């Protein structure tokens, strides 16, 4: 009654308990399932927030209390007197850090204790917002140095519209739409690029131009920030041993800043709450660079490199992707920036796996995000099997404010 | 009817198709299970009829007296004798329904191209090896390789069962240890050790072809030494890199898996061996480079001076593609059928599309399809997949000791 998962590698066998407390319902059916998919009242707010108070107060060792109850009831009092609750700063640490925790598709989570939450649930505009983004940056960016962080606006309240973020992340590069159709820049940014321009930004022509921020205060339309170029630390990309790929004049930025995600707490949402740590290199070289609808640059590289691009049976598109992804470990190194690679991510994320049966009975993991683009059966991961579902606080997709 | 996403491209389709999926899989609301390896009498008739009208869809001739007809009659055989006996054409028909259904297999596109020798009359093993054997020398044909399944007898109560006691037609010997290391390919310790127990004279070396077991009804199983021509092994070499050749590895031509269940129309034929060709990336990064494998990596990586003392040197990524390429080469060299993984996925995008337009989606298990190495290299990484269970189909059973 609790799924039987095999380690098929060493030959180990443990029991998913946790699973069974997942608390909404995913994509898949005894008919069908739908784990490959990218996009899987009072009364309900009570229990979704009495679930949170529990776990708050069973990780503090206070379970059952008299502070445990007490709790328990000014947020039933809050919820009949005004249709909402406020959390308590400490709750609010440990939501955001659980949130992360229970992150299914994030192979970084050995790490999820240490988040470094910044509260920003007083803020009143999107100027304020923009000198919180600003902090967060310089933060978590630390000259290099990268430092998981997470900074939480005020959350969804009846009266009020939301705060939002309207760019995917923090940090992204333009995509200028051309006219025959083509992209110079990322082409995953060409909406949010036009509705910069739209906006009044005056666009570069560049591949790597860093977007403005459109920030939405409730009730406003969202207003357009620069970032101080000296605020996003950015990396040129050079290869260790061949010297013609620093003429490709490709870079990457330092932090990936998550920023269109919605956070869920006890069933309140908070709709802005940027979140950033550091990347996986084959997050930039395998995806970023080499997806044919992103920068795409397989096929130049593996021209340079004089490889047989004629036949597939060379392998060439492996062989350019194994440079790519040596280049992008080797520039941010060089660049004193953190960076993690696929092999060691994934051995961190086993010893998490290891953590987490002991601590909660299991584990949510999405098997197809956790395996490395690239090398998939050289990580220890892929000979994992995992169970997937959904755990609450959340970090949930939602739809784009425009 | 869900909806599917290529995100290479922008394209949606729906996948219809699903709807009718049969013995339902391991994955709930609650909690999904797509990647564990195992998911987690009067019923014959209702398989059988369901089957019969797939085959009379098939051919244009629903609805017609031939369709009335061979309903009947199995109709009549189940309530004379308690099963029924499938046409030679509709045996045919289901192995290749089978094989078309296989939602882990990226090699559908020849799902129209299968040979089906028919082992129903089989009656010992010694029978059963001949066959086997038959097999062995059509599907293989001296490098040119071709698709084949050879069907002995059906699944009937009161009596025993058909087994290709080996996982595989060809395998390996894994020879335990004085210190629980093996010598050979640890995936077959097991039948190894119960090769020997039967009489088999075992081997010292890393690839010594293990004899099969084979079991008719009620028999206990009997050893039967492979002749040595019918198989066909390529030594594996490297284009560029003289010392690889040293390293005395060898792969086999042949992909023949002979432990798995076919069913067909609510009928089990628990020894039903087929083969096709191997995609390099199985031989080159799984059986060759898994660390419960033969776990060559490190080894190929010293002979290419890589710094094996940091991860982030690749020196694991370098290794897999050069053990990927000698293997393509070694088997181009060889005229041995091999595809590499980038041919094998795109073709497997055009059996989507082709899946599409038949039948209105495709069975597809997203973690088997996308390759074991550069998996978003290839445009299957890309495309949102469905998995669900249609019959005819390939099935797992219980080791028959
Ligand atoms: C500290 C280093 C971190 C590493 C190395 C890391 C690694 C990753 C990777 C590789 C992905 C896959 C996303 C993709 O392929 O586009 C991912 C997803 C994710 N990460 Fe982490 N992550 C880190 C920190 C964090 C932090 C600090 C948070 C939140 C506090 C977080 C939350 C998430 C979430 C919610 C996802 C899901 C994204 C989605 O569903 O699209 N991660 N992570
Ligand atoms: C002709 C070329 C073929 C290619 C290139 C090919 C390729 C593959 C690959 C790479 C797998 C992954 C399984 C694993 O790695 O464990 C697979 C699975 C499978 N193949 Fe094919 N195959 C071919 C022919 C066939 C034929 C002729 C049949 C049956 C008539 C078949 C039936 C299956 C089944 C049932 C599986 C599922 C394996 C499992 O779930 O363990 N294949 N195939
Ligand atoms: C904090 C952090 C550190 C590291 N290393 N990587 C990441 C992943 C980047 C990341 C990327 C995406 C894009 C996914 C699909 C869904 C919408 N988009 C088209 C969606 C995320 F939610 C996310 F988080 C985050
Ligand atoms: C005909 C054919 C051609 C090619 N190229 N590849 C194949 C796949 C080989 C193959 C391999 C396995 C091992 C999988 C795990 C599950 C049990 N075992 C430990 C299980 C199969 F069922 C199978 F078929 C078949
Ligand atoms: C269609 C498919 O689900 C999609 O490409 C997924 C697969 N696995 C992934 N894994 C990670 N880490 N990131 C991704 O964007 C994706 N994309
Ligand atoms: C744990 C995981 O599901 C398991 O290792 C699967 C993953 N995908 C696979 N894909 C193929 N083609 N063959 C395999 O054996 C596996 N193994
Ligand atoms: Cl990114
Ligand atoms: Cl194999
Ligand atoms: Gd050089
Ligand atoms: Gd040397
Ligand atoms: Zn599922």
């Amino acid at each position: 009654k609790f799924p039987r998962v095999k380690n098929w590698e060493v030959g180990s066998i443990t029991y998913d308990t946790l699973s069974a407390q997942a608390q909404q319902d995913g994509p898949c059916t005894p008919r069908r399932c739908l784990g490959s998919l990218v996009f899987p009242a009072p009364e309900q707010l009570l229990s979704q927030a009495r679930d949170f108070i529990n776990q708050y107060y069973s990780s503090i060792k206070r379970s059952g209390s008299q502070a445990h109850e007490q709790r328990l009831q000014e947020v039933e009092a809050e919820v009949a007197a005004t249709g909402t609750y406020q959390l308590r700063e400490s709750e609010l640490v440990f939501g955001a850090k659980q949130a992360w925790r229970n992150a299914p598709r994030c192979v970084g989570r050995i790490q999820w204790g240490k988040l470094q939450v910044f509260d920003a649930r007083d803020c009143r505009s999107a100027q304020e917002m923009f000198t919180y983004i600003c902090n967060h940056i310089k933060y978590a960016t630390n000259r290099g140095n990268l430092r998981s962080a997470i900074t939480v606006f005020p959350q969804r309240c009846p009266g009020r519209g939301d705060f939002r973020i309207w760019n995917s992340q923090l940090v992204r590069y333009a995509g200028y739409r051309q006219q025959d159709g083509s992209v110079r820049g990322d082409p995953a940014n060409v909406e949010i690029t036009e509705l910069c321009i739209q906006h009044g930004w005056t666009p570069g022509n560049g591949r790597f131009d860093v977007l403005p921020l459109l920030l939405q205060a409730p009730d406003e339309p969202p207003e357009l920030f620069l970032l101080p170029p000296e605020l996003v630390l950015e990396v040129p990309l050079e290869h260790p041993t061949l010297e013609w790929f620093a003429a490709l004049g490709l870079r990457w930025y330092a932090l990936p800043a998550v920023s269109n995600m919605l956070l869920e707490i006890g069933g309140l949402e908070f709709p802005a709450a940027p979140f950033s740590g550091w990347y996986m290199s084959t997050e930039i070289g395998t995806r970023n660079l080499c997806d044919p609808h992103r920068y795409n640059i397989l096929e130049d590289v593996a021209v340079c490199m004089d490889l047989d691009t004629r036949t597939t049976s060379s392998l060439w598109k492996d062989k350019a992707a194994v440079e790519i992804n040596v280049a992008v470990l080797h520039s941010y190194q060089l660049a004193k920036v953190t960076i993690v690679d696929h092999h060691a991510a994934t051995a961190s994320f086993m010893k998490h796996l290891e953590n987490e049966q002991k601590a909660r009975g299991g584990c949510p993991a999405d098997w197809a995000w956790i395996v490395p683009p690239i090398s998939g059966s050289l990580t220890p991961v892929f000979h994992q099997e995992m169970v997937n579902y959904f755990l609450s606080p959340a970090f949930r997709y939602q739809p784009d404010p425009w």
